[PDB]
Parts: C-alpha cells; structure tokens; sequence
C-alpha cells in the first residue's frame, strides 16, 4: 500500500477547513517460473565420470 | 575438457521444456622439440681458454 501526503492550506480566522483526506494505491507483483531440462542416456550416465 | 552453460527459459504453467543439452570439446596441445649442435676439435679444448 502507498499513499500521498495531506495537503494543508493557509486559512483566515473563523474559516472552515477543506477536506484533506489522502488517497491510497496498491502496487502488485506476480510470481513467475523458469525451468530447464537436460536428458541423458543410460550408457553415458554409467560410463562418463 | 571444455563445455558451456545450460540455457534456461521462462516457461508458463503447463508448458513443455526444451532440450538444453550442452556440447563439449577437447583442446589438445602436441609437444615438439628443438635442437642445436656445435662440434669442436680436440686441440682447441686444450688451447682456447
């Protein structure tokens, strides 16, 4: 969650106050996948050191 | 022996994987020879200092 800052103002005497509610947002991050595959033969797996 | 790395990929959900078998090689360094000759007389060995 991220938000902005309250916006003040210069006001006189006996003067109402503006509505200064800040606004919020939501960043998002998905998760992805990566893969690699290496085959091998039985002969190679038993002979190669 | 010399080879390379394995190339990965960014696959999705329910996606096949590619054949990523690395390839090898052999560097060979034959050994060779050098030669050098100088004959001398029997007399000089006794005379020339």
């Amino acid at each position: 969650v991220s938000s902005a800052a309250v916006q003040w103002s210069w006001d006189a005497e006996f003067e109402e106050v503006s509505d200064d509610s800040p606004e919020f947002g939501q960043p998002e991050i998905p998760v992805k996948k990566a893969q690699g595959f290496v085959p091998i033969s039985i002969e190679a797996l038993q002979d190669e050191a």
